[PDB]
C-alpha cells in the first residue's frame, strides 16, 4: 500500500512529501507544516509578504 520511505526522510506540504521546485510557506508563528506547494493552494507564481495556507485562510469559503 502507498509509496512509503525511511524514517530518515523529511517532508514539507500537508501531503507529507520530500523536497520540490516551487514553494511557499505559511506566515503564522503557529503553523505546524510551515511549507506548501503552489498547487496545494492553486498558485501559478510566487507572492511575497503575509501568505496563509489552505487550512489557514482558504477554509473560510463555506467548506
Ligand atoms: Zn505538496
Ligand atoms: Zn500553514
Amino acid at each position: 500500500m502507498d509509496m512509503p520511505v525511511d524514517p530518515n526522510e523529511p517532508t514539507y506540504c500537508l501531503c507529507h512529501q520530500v523536497s520540490y521546485g516551487e514553494m511557499i510557506g505559511c506566515d503564522n508563528p503557529d503553523c505546524s507544516i510551515e511549507w506548501f506547494h503552489f498547487a496545494c493552494v492553486g498558485l501559478t507564481t510566487k507572492p511575497r509578504g503575509k501568505w496563509f495556507c489552505p487550512r489557514c485562510s482558504q477554509e473560510r469559503k463555506k467548506k
